[PDB]
């Protein structure tokens, strides 16, 4: 496969990069990396961060998921993942952004400690509630009646709330509270392709515990 | 005017939408926005982040300065502030995410006490450096001959660094050091574009040494 994706199995950004290959239909050949002694290829393509996901094509690198997301629908125009008016691209662009500025506020949540845990869980709530008004609104999936790279971009914020109520123990995005987003997240957890592609539930839950563990 | 613009006399922000509007031949109203008491059309048009640069085109706004230079590259695609091979354009979304993730690192050196002033220096500094010689290269600009959008972004360095050097009283791009990125900032500063928009240098810096002085 000419096509390459250098990968992390406990990684949303490198999920990222597989459901929009996998959406679109381009085969690829996935290169798991082990964090700890990175591949000489994740170093060599990689210099300024050493982060996965790398894609490459043609012999050609490109690191950050969302780089990589834009370059693959420009390459692959076919069943597209953005609108092509370029005032519905920009809205699209602004609330993958909004997405990519406030996920500091799960990793915030998921690291704090018993005082403040109750302000980080209130800055997230306000984070949903604004992405849901005003970026959801009544439509099934930010992508309207389909999954686009908005909803693509989302999966972390659903990586992070299933495992904050998991492992933190505090449910920030309830059904009641938020009506709309909570049924965005479950449809799109039911999405087969994102049915088909994501990590061992169980391994995940484990793996994040002991690395939430190690801050203390 | 149809294009309408929302801005800050001493923002780079709203300055890197004027660059582009200005390269393309696009007429716009310009609104100054006082900050302490911002407009119901501000407040309107971005309820997410109440911020400028708010660019309004046939009476729907775009907030985000990255978000609106790409719309302008989509709805205005001569003169083109972008390249059209989709891997350059990748290099180019890469460069310019990095300026955007990077550019914490120079509030920090700008409002940084005596002590680890030396050490926010020396990380401005690194950031330089892997700009330079992973983006730069031996282009005369980002854009190669001539200034592109990833040029445009960089504004905001040079308007840190000229600051910085003012105000703070150390020097992070040295000609000696840095000569390719010295060499470009000089340049870029010398587009006629560039010369002939900006804030005028005596009230900006006046204006940003009042801001530093309220943290202390
Ligand atoms: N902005 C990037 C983030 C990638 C990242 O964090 N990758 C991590 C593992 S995923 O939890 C990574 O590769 N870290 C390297 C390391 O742990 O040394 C993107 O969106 O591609
Ligand atoms: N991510 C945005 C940043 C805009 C911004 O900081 N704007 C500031 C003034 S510029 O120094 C702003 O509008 N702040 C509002 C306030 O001070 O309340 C962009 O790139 O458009």
């Amino acid at each position: 496969a000419d096509v390459k994706l250098h990968g992390f199995w406990a990684s949303p950004f490198s999920y990222r990069v597989i459901w929009a290959l996998k959406l679109k239909g381009v085969e690829f050949e996935y290169i798991e990396e082990d964090l700890a002694n990175k591949s000489e290829l994740l170093l060599k393509y990689n210099p300024v961060y050493k982060q996965i996901p790398v894609f490459v094509h043609g012999g050609k690198p490109i690191a950050e998921s969302l780089v990589i997301l834009e370059y693959i629908e420009e390459t692959w125009p076919e069943n597209p993942l953005l609108p092509t008016d370029p005032y519905e691209r920009a809205m699209a662009r602004f609330w993958i952004q909004y997405g990519a500025t406030k996920s500091a506020a799960f990793g915030a949540l998921f690291r704090a400690s018993g005082e403040e845990l109750e302000k980080a869980a209130k800055e997230v709530v306000e984070v949903l509630r604004v992405l849901q008004e005003q970026g959801l609104g009544d439509k099934k999936f930010f992508g309207g009646d389909s999954i686009n790279l908005v909803d693509i971009s989302y999966g972390l914020f659903v990586y992070w709330l299933a495992a904050i109520e998991d492992i933190v123990g505090v449910k920030v995005l309830e059904p009641s509270t938020l009506p709309r987003l909570h049924a965005w997240a479950q449809n799109f957890i039911e999405v087969p392709l994102i049915k088909e592609n994501h990590p061992d539930n169980d391994k995940l839950l484990l793996h994040m515990k002991g690395v939430r563990e190690k801050m203390m």
